[PDB]
């Protein structure tokens, strides 16, 4: 033990007996033990941590170091060479809707959330990091290698703070450091309600009786609600345009706002919300404002189970998904529903999903405006666009007929994201993702690609050929054999994704086992997952079973034509119907009477 404080939360609570409704933090779950999947504990370990010295200090922070007798290659290097592209001319995937990369980062967020130490440190600390590149303490910076193009306009490095942690605590005994979810691990809508009591209270409109969620009250969206904003100073949504200065959204997860079409998706999420609470005061005017909360909300969790489960995990997962996630047999309370430490990075697979570019689309699905086109750099942390700009419904036209990128061996990560990230505690657009992510495994302990294929029961390359032959890639093998000196060394966000993908899925066998493993555990795991007999009611279940995201958006947004996949790549106007042609939740089920 030395002695620099650590990230620190508030953990475990009492467990009220029938409750039919979740907790907000998790807490209670799990009846024997009811922390399981709570949020602000410790990741969950599927391997032992590896770190420089077996605790704490991650690979490639000392320079005499090796690991398994080689160097490990800058991240950005790595991002350089193997992640990077200049041409998007036929990047995109042809069979699938940008809904589908933003769906994930959706459900990415209801699920995981390790958080970082850059805000709580002192500024010395962040000035030694950001404008001097010292390595030390929390700062584990990003080097530029030679001949990096950034090095002409960014210095030597781009700071990177390590994420949070458990604190070590009596016993003292030694022990590998564990990063924290900071949110529920339970697929329960944890991104809109919050997964802190306070905040979620806070979220909450208590001014009157009726279940709602609070709304923005400066600005409105023809009539439709907004978030409320964040009202903080300073602001990064402010900063990216002082002269529109609107602040970012305030929601169950931090990060809302860090692209306008997540925001456009939590908008969506909380106008669906009032409107359930709306329809549930009208059948049960009885029903108080809690009840009328809780009830909402539980629906609002089930259908974010749904859409994930029938239609985007078999778009991820194609022929694995059965292996992986085999019907469903009910809640075992023996499975650990807890996401663990490396399905954090595995599910970063999105990162290679998001294309260079955001439309808003008009009424009929053609660029609305002289400015309809945007380089997704110009909308991380962006408010402004939505508010100032046309509201949600030319964005949500845009999710529907625009395509995802679809991830390529030689077409990995847009520069958008790969040169021009924005982070909220910075001031340029000049961060590397693919970077962040590298140092980040590193940062977080992550065994190597190896550990992880033979985890998963897949054979472990060692020699050029052989990596040759499970990424079907000579020239990928190479470079990533030339930077990394044996595939032991490869660091898991980038030996998962450099797969080939599993036929009609959208990630490789490596992924596909630790991303199936992972959802498995949380359907199987959750006491209140919604096909779990008593959490609804049989007619709760039948209605339940013909939600959409098309029907969310008929619903929620002045979008009147929609198709009926979604996630599928769809044209318009052949592939899409009248919002009288979608399916609706029907409520009745909830009318509960007093006879
Ligand atoms: C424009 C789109 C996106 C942006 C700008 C974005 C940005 C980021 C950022 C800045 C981080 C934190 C990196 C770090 O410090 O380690 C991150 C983490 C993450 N990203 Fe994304 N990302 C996007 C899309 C997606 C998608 C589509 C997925 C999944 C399908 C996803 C899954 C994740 C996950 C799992 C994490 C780790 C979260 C945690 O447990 O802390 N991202 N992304
Ligand atoms: C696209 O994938 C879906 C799976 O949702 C499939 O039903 C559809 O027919 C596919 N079409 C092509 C050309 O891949
Ligand atoms: C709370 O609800 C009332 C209607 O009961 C509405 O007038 C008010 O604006 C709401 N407040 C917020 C913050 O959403
Ligand atoms: C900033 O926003 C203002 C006011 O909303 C808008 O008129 C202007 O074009 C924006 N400028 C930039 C540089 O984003
Ligand atoms: C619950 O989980 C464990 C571990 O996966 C397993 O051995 C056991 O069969 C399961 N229980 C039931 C009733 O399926
Ligand atoms: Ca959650």
């Amino acid at each position: 033990s030395w002695e620099v404080g650590c990230g620190a939360p508030v953990p475990l609570v009492t467990c009220d007996e029938q409750s039919p409704y979740r907790t907000i933090t998790g807490d209670c779950n799990n009846r024997r033990s009811p922390a399981l999947g709570a949020a602000n504990r410790a990741l969950a370990r599927w391997l032992p941590a590896e770190y420089e010295d077996g605790l704490a200090v991650p690979f490639g922070w000392t320079q005499r170091k090796t690991r398994n007798g080689f160097r490990v290659p800058l991240a950005r290097e790595v991002s350089n060479k193997i992640v990077g592209y200049l041409d998007e001319e036929g990047v995109l995937d042809q069979n699938r809707s940008l809904l589908f990369m933003q769906w994930g980062q959706i459900v990415d967020h209801d699920l995981d959330f390790a958080p970082e130490t850059e805000l709580g440190s002192s500024e010395h600390s962040k000035v030694q990091c950001e404008e001097y590149c010292v390595q030390g303490d929390e700062c584990f910076p990003i080097m530029f290698p030679k001949n990096d193009p950034k090095l002409k306009t960014q210095g030597k490095c781009m700071p990177f703070f390590r994420a949070g942690f458990v604190c070590p605590t009596p016993p003292y005994q030694s022990l590998a450091r564990d990063q924290i979810n900071a949110v529920t691990s339970f697929l329960d809508a944890s991104l809109v309600y919050g997964s802190e009591p306070s905040l979620a209270s806070r979220l909450r409109n208590l001014s009157s009786p009726l279940g709602l969620m609070a709304v923005n009250q400066e600005a409105w969206d023809h009539g439709l609600a907004y978030p409320p904003f964040n009202n903080v100073k300073p602001s990064p949504c402010e900063f990216i345009n002082t002269t529109a200065h609107v602040p970012c959204f305030q929601a169950g997860d931090s990060r809302a706002s860090e692209q306008i079409l997540l925001a456009t998706v939590h908008t969506l999420l909380l106008r669906e919300h009032n409107r359930l609470a709306r329809e549930l005061k009208r059948l049960n005017p009885h029903w108080d404002g809690e009840m009328l909360y809780q009830e909402a909300r539980k629906i609002l969790g089930a259908f974010i189970q749904i859409i994930t489960f029938r239609d985007y995990l078999p778009i991820v997962l194609g022929s694995e998904m059965q292996k992986w996630i085999p019907p469903y047999q009910g809640y075992n309370n023996s499975v650990d529903p807890r996401i663990s430490n490396v399905f954090t990075f595995a599910f970063r697979f999105g990162h290679m999903e998001v294309p260079s570019t955001v439309s808003r689309l008009d009424e009929n699905y053609q660029p609305w405006g002289p400015e309809a086109e945007l380089p997704l750099h110009t909308l991380f942390f962006n408010t402004w666009r939505i508010i100032k700009d046309g509201g949600i419904d030319p964005l949500v036209r845009g999710l529907l007929a625009k395509n995802s990128k679809l991830m390529n061996q030689n077409k990995m990560v847009t520069s958008e994201l790969r040169n021009k990230l924005f982070q909220p505690t910075h001031k340029v657009h000049g961060f590397d993702l693919a970077a962040i992510n590298l140092q980040r495994c590193r940062d977080h302990g992550m065994p190597g690609y190896n550990s992880w294929r033979g985890f998963c029961g897949l054979s472990q390359p060692k020699t050029l050929k052989g990596l040759q032959a499970v990424l079907k890639n000579k020239v990928l093998a190479k470079k990533l054999l030339d930077l990394y000196k044996t595939p032991d060394n490869i660091d898991i966000w980038i030996g998962g994704n450099a797969e080939p993908m599993v036929e009609r899925g959208r990630v490789g066998p490596l992924l596909a086992c630790l991303l199936g493993r992972q959802f498995q555990q949380i359907r199987d795991g959750d006491r209140f997952w919604w096909e779990n007999p008593g959490v609804f009611t049989e007619k709760q279940r039948d209605s339940l079973q013909k939600v959409s995201f098309s029907r969310l958006i008929c619903d929620n947004t002045h979008i009147t034509k929609v198709p009926l996949h979604a996630f599928q790549a769809n044209n318009y106007p052949h592939d899409f119907v009248d919002c009288s042609a979608v399916d609706k939740l029907d409520l009745s089920p909830w009318a509960s009477r007093e006879n």
